């Protein structure tokens, strides 16, 4: 064991899931995602399978390690002093969605529906394996660009998913609810669906609809970049104030707006050049 196994590269990234540095696995040149995060910065622990201390971030990733390309996938992790250091998969080339919609503005939304419509499959396969992520938003999904395959990224504002009430949140405020900003309280899919909305939105206006409490709580969305009625349709269904008004995920995925769409190499070969 050790770091004999993986050659450090240059800083990706930092901020409130820890430090994330490029790495290379020695043993057979693969790209990995080194992530550190301080045991003291560490709020939710969790418990393994086989019964250890461990952030509650690596008992999800587990939980949702898969063949399935559509989830960040966890390939070891290590325990220090102070820290914990987790090996994940990278994908070369990438780019996160709030950087490509950063350089790129607002996307046809043939491209916003095949990013959708996988970030949904990934949401599923999440609460499928028992996962509520909680941070869902442009900032924590990776394109394959190669692929043209979005993969969901840091875990470390989820928790188990659960049919009842949750009272704690320390995710992104501008994507969290109306009924956690009034009340401190969401109930997992609602609150999912919710944030789906302000990414679909984000997608197809180039920004995040809602930047105060007071614009949340209220729930009217205005459109700043033209889009269709059908897209502006599911937004206002996935932004009801009232969580039982949004759609079910199965909802989402039948709305006329996201049919027909491509497959993730065609969506590669036609909107990011490969
Ligand atoms: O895996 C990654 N490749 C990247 C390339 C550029 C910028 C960020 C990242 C990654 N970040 C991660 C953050 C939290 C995770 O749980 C998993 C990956």
């Amino acid at each position: 064991p050790l770091e004999s196994q993986y050659q450090v590269g240059p800083l990706l990234g930092s901020g409130g899931f820890g430090s994330v540095y490029s790495g290379i696995r020695v043993s057979d040149n693969l790209p990995v995602a080194i992530k550190h995060v301080e045991k003291d910065r560490i709020s939710d622990w969790g418990e393994l399978p086989n019964g250890t201390r461990v952030p509650m971030e690596v008992v999800l990733l587990k939980k949702v390690s898969s063949g399935f390309s559509g989830v960040i996938r966890l390939l070891d992790w290590f325990e220090r002093p102070d820290s914990f250091v987790l090996i994940l998969e990278r994908p070369e080339p990438v780019q996160d969605l709030f950087d490509f919609i950063t350089e790129r503005g607002a996307l046809q939304e043939e491209l916003a529906r095949s990013f959708f419509w996988q970030v949904l499959e990934a949401v599923r396969h999440c609460h499928n394996c028992g996962v509520l992520h909680r941070d869902i938003k442009d900032e924590n999904i990776l394109i394959d660009l190669n692929r043209g395959e979005l993969k969901l990224i840091d875990f470390g504002s989820g928790a188990l998913l659960k049919d009842t009430v949750y009272t704690d949140f320390d995710g992104t405020r501008v994507y969290s609810p109306p009924e956690w900003i009034r009340y401190h309280r969401y109930h997992g899919r609602s609150a999912a669906v919710w944030s789906l909305g302000i990414l679909l939105y984000d997608m197809v206006c180039g920004d995040i609809p809602f930047e105060h409490d007071e614009e949340i709580i209220r729930g009217q969305v205005f459109f700043r970049q033209r889009v269709s009625s059908e897209c502006q349709h599911l937004i206002r269904w996935c932004l009801a104030l009232r969580p039982s008004d949004r759609p079910t995920f199965e909802e989402i995925q039948n709305h006329p707006w996201m049919q027909d769409v491509l497959l993730p190499q065609e969506t590669a070969e036609i909107h990011l050049h490969s």
